[PDB]
């Protein structure tokens, strides 16, 4: 597992490596960060590195990576972002997850 950040014309992109799931993560866009959370793809703390996207003139302040949030199993992705915004979840195949 691991994360990333990029930019295209819509804006702000945090693709996201998801090795060994299925389904979908939970989405939940709030008005202040991003939630995001695989069941059964708890990932290493040597992986939860965090972004420096600051001052990229984008919706998106900063990606922080982190492992452990209560639940057994579960990992959260937070996904710091500033004024109004939109989110636009992307699958190119199954495995790796986008976040526009």
């Amino acid at each position: 597992k691991d994360v990333r950040f990029e930019e295209s014309s819509s804006g702000g992109r945090i693709v996201m490596k998801l090795s060994g799931t299925s389904g979908w993560k939970v989405d939940r866009p709030d008005p202040r960060s991003a939630v995001l959370t695989l069941d059964n793809a708890r990932l290493p703390k040597k992986f939860e590195r965090s972004l420096d996207t600051s001052a990229l003139d984008t919706p998106v302040k900063m990606i922080s990576a982190f492992s452990v949030p209560g639940a057994g199993g579960k990992v959260r992705l937070v996904v710091a972002a500033d004024g109004a915004i939109e989110e636009k979840v992307s699958q190119s195949a199954g495995t790796l997850s986008w976040r526009l």
